[PDB]
């Protein structure tokens, strides 16, 4: 009669939904990871610390806009926030940074202000820089030198985040003669999308590669990376990261047709994936956007790597304290999917009630989270895992099992990488994994994936190993009492290692809550 | 295997059939999930109403919480107008079917300073007087606010929180009152005139079917509509009172019942039972229960009713945003996909189609993800779980029908193809869920217009007169739907159809399944 | 009734846990059963009987007699068979099978005897010639073979069973046209014993002259089909179908898979055959005994995806040959085979020789019907189905159609009309629960039947009445007399009914469901 228990134990899918029971209530612990942006309605130290209360676990910098200087100031007012929670370590919580970078982009000149377009008429682009500053209602200047090699007669271009749709009908040598399909109102410095081209524009901008020096200066723990077409442009990233940078986990953003077809190589070079659904739906028709967000959600939970779901999740409440129904539901079904995290992008950034919109994502995630059809999900993550030689790997199936065969209050993994929590987290237990690290920035990163409930002990080391081991135990324990995921005398699984360092988690115990 | 997500449909796994989804694979012509519009001030017009059609609306929704009998007569007038322009041929005629939504036991506001059409921005923090006195019925303002439950106070109890206008704004209970209540603004926003309350944790007496319901149900009734919607069903007996209501005249009208509060979820099963339908009215729903639940809701109600082979429509603020915009957002793309793909029979627009600058193009884009959300349909345990739900029966016509599904997915079949006079035989087939269209073909104009309330059909209404022999009247209308496929771009000459009749004329008789290549 | 409880279980291992011995049966009884002629059951009095306790074909075996014996023996099948013509109602069609003797090895006389034997004693000496004056004059000292190759494909170490495989030999010294070996396994041996060379890469024709005889005999006393002995690859079934020629062509030739190299090159020898037969005397001695279970569930398994007929042959009812119940393993195996999925079960010294023909026939009537009746259709269908592809074959949509009809239903009974028999075949191939009745007017058609699981052959005799579809319900009433006489069904049952749209072969798409009048 709680956490969808009933539900959870039907032979079927259909019966498993007629089961499902608005008075059965989950369990406090919440396993998606929630990323708000920042920005004018969330920005100040006292707000952040709201933001933080009601369950904001990374804060995501939007570098398309604002200097270097307004975001090192962001970043520090974050990690004020969050360490006014720092002198209670039981119930202290990571917050992670992230960096979302501009990326690369097409953009027109200065008009003449703005002008109108007309549904019907022609419209000829230019390449040619003395038109940079004379855009009007007959000719369209744009910065993108190789834009006729990469576009056929018939194609598509959209402008300004896709208001505007037209046709090329001439491809000369520095033009494009165009119809205008979809008319209206043509501002200056307005971003242009190729659907369906192959767009060659570096995989990083010169503002980029500075931005991304900067993130490794602040210590930022993630990269969301623009405009991620092929493997080789997740390369470029990791490069311009470099050693310094090595430890910065990069989320490649899929934006376009390219990067949807080249999936497969892109999860490979990539720490995990961002189904970034508002550029996407202007490249792709708004008809196929869940497609391929179950798609690319599909791929990754096959993976075992990190997946956001992002953009637009509850627009309305920028304006509005509840949500719409379709928001209710496009929230509740990215984490039935099996999205890693949900995003929040102008509804904390700009909007009227940011901590509302926090709120809200986190207790529909936590009611979606009860709703996954477990018994499902974990045999075919099993059928469709290799039998490998590695212990951790083994280990950690074997102990999302035991949590299953005796409903544990959690799975408490010691880690100093996050890797072993990972490798728990890909098998999508029912049980919040408690990941014990004494590494600030593991603690930080661990939030990418779901079910994972970081916790950063601060206790000094002790001398014998085993004594150090069974302090951080303990430790996840009185987290666990404390925030109720469970009492004394409740079963929990515990994974720990053969010796000191990463890379030995071979040990699972099945044990009582002191 | 690179259209209609075949490749998809192979997989052996959930798992492995979502990471085969492409969205390079194009969905076949055929859009399976009904497609309710409400039709208000920027759809009634004739000219509009035959975009409509062509676009893709199957019924006609009027919400009888607004406007006069005189009013709701000339739409439904024009829908009808707009509705037999197409009539001259028959193979290309599209039934629109006439849907009533009852007000029901409804609490609104009163009018902003007598003007229907004004309205006062309200901020968080202030004070409103709510009242009962009907002198201020009509002078509704920042201070105080009138309210047409007369028995408000009971029920209320202080502290409690009242719900206006779809939830946004929230007042708190200070203080109660002989026919007053004192609150202060909890949430601000734009306050406007007949808004709806909620009182969610309050016993809310009202009857099922009041006088202004009965008035609406008879005028439905010598209207000649095809279904009601009936608000805010809480039990069995509340579906009993309406078909009562309806009584013989309205016999063969179908009543949809609308589960919009707690009470109606945990008593769904006997609400079921009674009923012809569900629709899934989440507007009120996610006010009277946390609004994080409602998937809860909506999933168990769509999951009970394709169980039960019932109808169920998934209801408000599908395309919300559509309203003042061109495109959706993608919360909204998602919600239509979703609600296809958890089993859904219709989708419906509210005020998308109603009130909107953009009804048209909000019809246009739920044609097009239902039909790229059908083809995601993992059918394969879909129709096996559907298979091993329903009973061994003795029962020849649902023996036919799941022979006829099956057969339709072992050569990707065209259509089904399936005459009826009821509809029954079709709605049979339809709890089966064949991924093929089926296309009902009958000759009574009513089953054609309800048969769009079923997931997958298709109706054609057969015009040519009775063959004095029975076995060339039954082939004639088989013919004329190979006709309507064919134009209609469902399938071509030398495709394979199934085709379903019976051994005898009237119904109850369905037990014939053919396998016909398309002439 | 029917392990119906069982049946509806969501899991194999509840499905198990449920099967219950208080469940009867239905009368219907789906797997063949193919019974081997000889001496025990020959008269026409006999085969009666056998007919009655429930022999479907009829297997003549061409290791021995000659073509005046063997003709004799299908004249008595045929008597026996048409006796029971006078009642269409009660008439049961019976098909004859040539079994062909193929590349064999057989020993000499012991002593100059047929009945003869001589005791073999472990780690004594056996001298094996070649030399045909020993050719009756086999005893403990040497043994004579008639494959005058054997010299030219054994080696020192090498092994040689003889006597279904009892008796053991080891080459000690490989000789010109001589072996000198010592007895691993001794024991009893006697006159004109089977011998087999695993290891060896036997040199015989895969149709020799003899061969080449019988099949040509096989057209003239018109067969259903052949069992076609030690066939190792595609191009030995295709010699056998070359014999047959077009005059023989519609004669179904079920390769016998006897060896390692039929078993290794089982599908290339599928595609080419119109049936299998899971030969497992031969086999077990030709791979380690251990092994041929694998072989057969590879091989049912293989041929139920292929919807290829195939049989399981050898040793199932073996002790009944002297005594009048089987051992609990070889009820057990009978059992077992139909779980498996094989269409046919066969006897052959328990019917041919032994003392007990007709209550060995009997008990595997009473097995294979209890077994039918605890397979898990609910997941054999599904898998079926599964691995079944998307076809524009209207005959295909309808039978898969009218087997699921069938399930949702609870059926009494698929009616099939067949000129050829594809149609009832094509229902066949998705194991329905229920019994398949075809109606035929083609003899050969409703002989050949019943090499497929489930097929309840009838022979329509009336004549072709003018109008159509009175002709048709003629038919359908015809099955539905008979499996009222036979207790398949009751009036009020339902009943599913496969037909096509116009008269003649291949016009297969019509579904109805029927009460039983
Ligand atoms: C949503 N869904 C569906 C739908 C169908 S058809 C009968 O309409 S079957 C099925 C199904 C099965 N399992 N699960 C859990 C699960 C399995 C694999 C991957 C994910 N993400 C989630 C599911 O979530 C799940
Ligand atoms: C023997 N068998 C069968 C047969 C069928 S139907 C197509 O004739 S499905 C199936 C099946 C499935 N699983 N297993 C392994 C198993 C599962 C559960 C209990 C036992 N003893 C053995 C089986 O052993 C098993
Ligand atoms: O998840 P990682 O990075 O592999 O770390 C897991 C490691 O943590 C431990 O449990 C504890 O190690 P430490 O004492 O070095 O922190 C090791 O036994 C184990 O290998
Ligand atoms: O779905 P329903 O209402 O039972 O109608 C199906 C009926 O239609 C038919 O196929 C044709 O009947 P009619 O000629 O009376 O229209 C009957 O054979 C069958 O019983
Ligand atoms: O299995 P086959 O050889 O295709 O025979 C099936 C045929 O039998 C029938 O049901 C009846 O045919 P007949 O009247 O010629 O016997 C046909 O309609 C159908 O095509």
């Amino acid at each position: 009669q709680t956490q969808q228990l009933h539900a959870a134990m039907a032979d079927t899918f259909l019966e498993h939904m007629c089961r499902l029971d608005i008075d059965s209530p989950p369990i406090t612990a919440r396993n998606t990871g929630i990323i708000c942006t920042i920005g004018p309605a969330s920005r100040s130290v006292e707000t952040l610390k709201e933001m933080i209360k009601s369950g904001m676990n990374v804060a995501r910098l939007n570098f398309s806009h604002g200097t270097h200087e307004y975001h090192a100031e962001t970043i520090k007012n974050v990690r004020t926030a969050t360490e006014s929670f720092a002198s209670d370590p039981i119930l202290y919580r990571p917050v992670a940074v992230a960096l979302d970078t501009k990326g690369p982009e097409i953009r027109t000149g200065l008009i003449k202000a703005e002008v109108e377009l007309k549904k019907g008429a022609t419209l000829k682009i230019t390449l040619d820089n003395a038109y940079m500053e004379k855009c009007d209602e007959n000719i369209l200047w744009l910065d993108y030198k190789n834009i006729c090699k990469v576009v056929e007669v018939g194609s598509k271009i959209y402008v300004d985040d896709g208001l505007i749709s037209l046709q090329v009908k001439q491809k000369g040598a520095d033009f494009l003669v165009t119809e205008v399909e979809n008319g209206g109102s043509l501002g200056s410095k307005k971003g242009v999308n190729l659907p369906g081209a192959a767009v060659d524009l570096p995989a990083v901008s010169e503002k980029d590669i500075q931005d991304l020096k900067f993130g490794v200066e602040q210590d930022v723990d993630m990269v969301f990376a623009s405009f991620i077409r092929k493997a080789s442009d997740v390369h470029e990233v990791r490069k311009v990261l470099g050693e310094k940078g090595k430890n910065i986990k990069i989320i490649s953003k899929i934006e376009n047709h390219e990067g949807v077809r080249r999936f497969d190589e892109i999860l490979e070079a990539s720490d995990g994936i961002m189904v970034a659904r508002g550029d996407l739906g202007i490249e792709i028709p708004a008809e196929k956007v869940f497609l391929a967000q179950k798609m690319m959600i599909g791929r990754c939970n096959r993976a075992g790597k990190p997946v956001i779901c992002a953009t637009q999740m509850l627009e309305s409440m920028i304006k509005k304290p509840r949500p719409t129904r379709a928001e209710g539901s496009d929230v509740a079904n990215a984490v039935l999917d099996g999205a890693d995290c949900i995003m929040l992008s102008g509804e904390t950034a700009k909007g009227d009630y940011p901590l509302e919109a926090v709120r809200m994502q986190h207790l529909i995630a936590r009611e979606a989270e009860a709703a996954i059809y477990h018994l499902q999900l974990f045999e075919e993550l099993r059928r469709l895992a290799p039998i490998t030689s590695d212990p951790t790997e083994a280990t950690a199936v074997g102990a999302v099992e035991a949590s299953f065969k005796c409903c544990s209050g959690a799975i408490i993994v010691l880690t100093k990488s996050g890797r072993s929590a990972h490798q728990v987290a890909r098998y999508r237990p029912r049980a919040p994994i408690i990941a014990v690290t004494r590494n600030p920035q593991t603690a930080r990163q661990a939030h990418l994936y779901r079910g994972i409930f970081p916790v950063l002990c601060k206790d000094p080391v002790q001398e014998a190993w085993a004594e150090d081991v069974d302090l951080r135990v303990n430790f996840a324990m009185n987290v666990g009492k404390a925030r109720g995921f469970f009492k004394k005398g409740d079963v929990v699984i515990v994974l720990t290692g053969w010796r000191p360092g990463s890379g030995f988690t071979n040990t699972m115990r099945v044990v009582p809550v002191p």
